[PDB]
């Protein structure tokens, strides 16, 4: 996954908590 909220199944794999700044912000919102 592009971790994709990785509580969602790869919950172990979790790195900066939430991601929202780094991914979902970026690969969702746009910057």
């Amino acid at each position: 996954t592009t971790l994709y909220t990785s509580l969602h199944g790869y919950f172990v794999f979790g790195p900066t908590g939430c991601n929202l700044e780094g991914f979902f912000a970026t690969l969702g919102g746009e910057i």
